[PDB]
Order: structure tokens, then sequence, then C-alpha cells
């Protein structure tokens, strides 16, 4: 409440803000998360540099110690990096959400230049919106109430530059929570193991293959492969397909791998007794080897039916399958043993957990720092009875985003 306490809290924010954000930048410079943390660290620095001036203003109970014409420029130089901070948190939470909810789809669509593009658009939108609004409608500075005529303009700032990022961050945090519960499925697992190629290639066994691990023929003839490919799609392809056609063959093959297990007497008892994750591991095998091949793993299959996970793991490792494709086999074996997705880097529960925490941290620091000011500034044009201490507090909490913001990124 007293101006001396206001002064101190700003100084604390500066004093904590400066090192923490330089440290943040180095941590980011040592993926989309890094880009957003880097731009957040920079906007935090610009905000930090304006704090000494913000602090002396609070100490003088609102008195602006500089020429009145510099007040609009300082308003931009202070609020610009402030609002940008919010948007980066919103962008970062979006990247985390997309990574958590749609790992593979995200990774396919994602390009490094988009992250910068998004960041640029944020800087652009913020400075254009603030520069115009504060430039057209501006000895007291930031502590002063805005005239009721400046309402529509200042409201558009809060609406667009805070409330919208907030709502989006809230969506991303809820989506992240949902992603945790959703875990992962067999389609994602096989997409990682088989990869994606649009040209005809040879697998580790030397057979002609296309798409997401679709076996074309066991024949050594490339022309027989090109013939079987045109059968599978019903169109002359000449050894090249689209992503859409690949995904269609993928669902048919997963279906075929499942139906193969369903009609197998030696595979079906195990399939029936497993959970979905351990089921996914079985399907992966039958996808790679076929039903008869996997049916011959008599020992391992029996141990899996009796929930003897460790024994089964050790057994499966003695196979030709393990020696020919070790990385893939180890993942499928780990899946079998644990019944989790721990073996799959971009599908793991922890990765989804970190996204939830980043988004949650982001949502909270948006609510607590940039939140209170905008909530009270819009509530100043309505309700002419509003107390002055609400906006003054909001400016303090907003300043503290230079402390909170670097913490949520984890660098
Ligand atoms: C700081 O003030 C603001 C104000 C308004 C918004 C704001 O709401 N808008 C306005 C609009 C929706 C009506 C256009 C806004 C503005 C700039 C850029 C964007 C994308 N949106 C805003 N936002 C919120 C959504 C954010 C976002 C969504 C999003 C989705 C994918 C991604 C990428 C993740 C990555 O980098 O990998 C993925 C690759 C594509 C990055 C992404 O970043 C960007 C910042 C920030």
């Amino acid at each position: 409440l007293p101006p001396q306490l206001s002064f101190g809290l700003y100084v604390a924010a500066f004093a904590l803000g400066f090192p923490l954000n330089v440290l943040a930048i180095r941590g980011a410079t040592a993926t989309p998360s890094a880009v957003y943390a880097l731009n957040l660290g920079c906007s935090d620095l610009l905000l930090t540099v304006s704090l000494p001036l913000k602090a002396v203003e609070a100490l003088a109970s609102g008195a602006w110690p500089l020429p009145a014409s510099l007040c609009p420029v300082f308003a931009v130089a202070h609020f610009a990096p402030l609002y940008a901070g919010g948007g980066f948190l919103a962008a970062l939470s979006a990247a985390r959400y997309l990574g958590a909810a749609f790992p593979l789809g995200y990774q396919a669509f994602r390009r490094p230049c988009y992250s910068w593009g998004v960041c640029a658009a944020i800087w652009a939108l913020v400075l254009c919106h603030l520069g115009l609004v504060f430039g057209l409608e501006a000895p007291v500075c930031l502590e002063a109430w805005d005239p009721a005529s400046a309402g529509p303009a200042r409201f558009s700032l809060s609406l667009l530059l805070f409330f919208l990022p907030l709502a989006i961050t809230a969506f991303c945090f809820v989506g992240c929570l949902r992603a945790l519960a959703r875990g992962s499925n067999i389609f994602e697992m096989l997409r990682i193991d088989e990869g994606l190629r649009l040209k005809i290639y040879k697998d580790t066994e030397g057979y002609y293959t296309i798409g997401i691990g679709h076996l074309l023929t066991k024949s050594p003839s490339l022309n027989a492969a090109k013939s079987e490919l045109d059968k599978a799609i019903g169109r002359n392809t000449n050894g090249v397909i689209t992503k859409d056609e690949a995904e269609k063959l993928f669902n048919q093959d997963v279906d075929a791998a499942v139906r193969g297990i369903l009609r197998n007497a030696k595979l079906k008892p195990v399939y029936d007794s497993l959970d979905a994750v351990r089921r996914a591991a079985l399907i992966n095998m039958v996808f790679q080897m076929g039903e008869t091949g996997v049916a011959g793993f008599t020992n391992s299959l029996r141990m899996l039916q009796q929930k003897r996970w460790d024994e089964a793991a050790v057994n499966l490792a003695k196979s030709r399958w393990y020696n020919q494709t070790p990385n893939r086999a180890k993942r499928v074996i780990t899946t079998f043993r644990t019944g989790t997705w721990d073996a799959y880097g971009s599908l793991t529960h922890r990765r989804k957990l970190r996204a939830a925490w980043v988004a949650g941290g982001a949502l909270l620091t948006l609510l607590l720092c940039v939140g209170p000011y905008n909530a009270s500034n819009v509530a100043s044009f309505l309700y002419p009875n509003l107390g002055g201490s609400w906006r003054k507090l909001g400016l303090i909490t907003g300043a503290w985003s230079v402390v909170l913001n670097p913490l949520v990124t984890g660098y």
C-alpha cells in the first residue's frame, strides 16, 4: 500500500528479473520450446530495463519525473514487452499442447520457421496495437486513470492482447490434461517404428516395401512390386504415392494384423488376456512378421498369458527378431514388460506431464501477473467508484512476470 513498499516490490522484480532472464536465454541457446523461451527471455529483458523508471514513479506516488511527452513512449516500452510476454506463454503452451495431444501429426506439420513466424506476429501485433492506441490517446503517467473516452481503445488492448491469449492458454492446459488421460495408441506406435516413405524401398529383410511399412511383395522383381502397388491403390503410381494413400494402406494393414491375430488359435488367448498397451506390442510383432511367424514364439506367448513380464522380455530377446531389428525389438519388449509407452520418446507419459505443468504454470502466471491489471483497467471504464489501489497492484504483479515467466519454461 505505501509508496515505499510499491518501490521495493518493483526493485525486487528487477533485481530477480535481470539475472534469471539472462540465465534463461543461455539455457535456451544451449525445438519450438527453446524459440519461445528465447523470445520470452528477451521481452522480459526489455520489461526489466523499464522497471527502474517504473520504480521511481511508484516511489513518487504516481509523479512522472520526466517530460510529459516521454510518458507515451515509456507506456509502450513498458506494456509492449509485458503483453508480448503473455503471448509467448500462450504460444509456448500451444506448442506443448500440440506436442502432447498430437505428437506425430504435430511433428509432421511442424517447421522451425513457424515458431519464429508466430513470435514475429506477436511482436508485430503488440507494438502496432499499443503504438497506435497509446500514441493517439495518451505530471502523472501510468498511475493516472484513463478518461472514459479512451475506454473502447484500452478495452481492445485487454480483449485482444490478454483475454484472448488467456482463453487460448486455458484451452491448451485443459487439452494437456486430456492428453495425459488419453495416453497413446497402436497407430502412433507403428507410425514411429515403420516411419514414412513415399518411394518403394527395401526393409531390413530385403523385401520391397512402401508407405508406413506396407509389404508389397516377397518377389525380388521390382516390376512385380510396382504391379502389386497399383493393385493396392487401383491406379498407376510408378513407384510413388501420397501421404493420404499411405495412411489408407496403413489402416488396412493394421486391420489385417488385428484380424490375423483374431483367427489365430495360438495368438488369440494372449491377445484376450492383455491390456491395450501390451496388446499394441503384440500387434506390432504381427505387423512386422505376420501371424504364423509370431505364433511360433510359443514360450514367450505362454509367459505373457501368465503375466510373467520379465521372463517374457528375456525370452523374446533370444530371437532372430531381436538381432535383426534391435532398437525396434527393445521398444516392443519394453512395452510388453512395463505396459507403458516409456520406450517411445515422443509418446511417453512424462513428456505429456511436462506439457501439462508448463501450460499450467503459463496459465497461472497469466492470471496472476498480467491478469489483475487488465481485469481492473476494463473495470475502470465501467464502475466509476473503483478504488485506485486495484490498478496500482496490477502494475506491480505485471512487473513480477519477469520473475515468473522464466520459471515456467524450465531452463
Ligand atoms: C501477445 O498477444 C497475443 C494476442 C493475440 C493472440 C491471438 O490469439 N492471435 C490472434 C488470432 C488467433 C485471431 C490470429 C494470434 C496472434 C499472433 C499469432 C497467432 C498464431 N495468433 C496471441 N496468440 C495466441 C495464440 C498463440 C499460438 C497459437 C499457436 C498454434 C500453433 C503454434 C505452433 C507451435 C510451434 O512453434 O511449433 C505450430 C507450428 C504451428 C503456435 C501458436 O501460437 C500465438 C499468440 C497473442
